[PDB]
């Protein structure tokens, strides 16, 4: 389950969210980002149970960027409780990611 988020409604998607949420920070620029998205595909649903994935494109939402400091992506945040429990900054592999969420959630 991935969902698409804005300035607007990141307050409700994330912050007030039933579960973890890794927000996937991307732009159309990012190399790095597009090689990483099939990942979060697989992620998004093998921890469908735990866990819930959000894409903000960076561009488009300059208020969710700055509040959160994103200057370089890709960048990896996971949110727990309404605030941010783990960041990663730059590209992972598949069992990278794995062993980001495993420690972190």
């Amino acid at each position: 389950s991935i969902i698409h988020v804005t300035d607007d409604s990141f307050d409700q998607d994330v912050l007030k969210a039933d579960k973890p949420v890794l927000v996937d920070f991307w732009a159309e620029w990012c190399g790095p980002c597009k090689m990483i998205a099939p990942i979060l595909d697989e992620i998004a649903e093998e921890y469908e149970g735990k866990l819930k994935v959000a894409k903000v494109n960076i561009d488009e939402n300059p208020e969710t960027a700055a509040k959160y400091g994103i200057r370089g992506i890709p960048t990896l945040m996971l949110f727990k409780n309404g605030e941010v429990a783990a960041t990663k900054v730059g590209a992972l592999s598949k069992s990278q990611l794995k062993e980001f969420l495993d420690a972190n959630l």
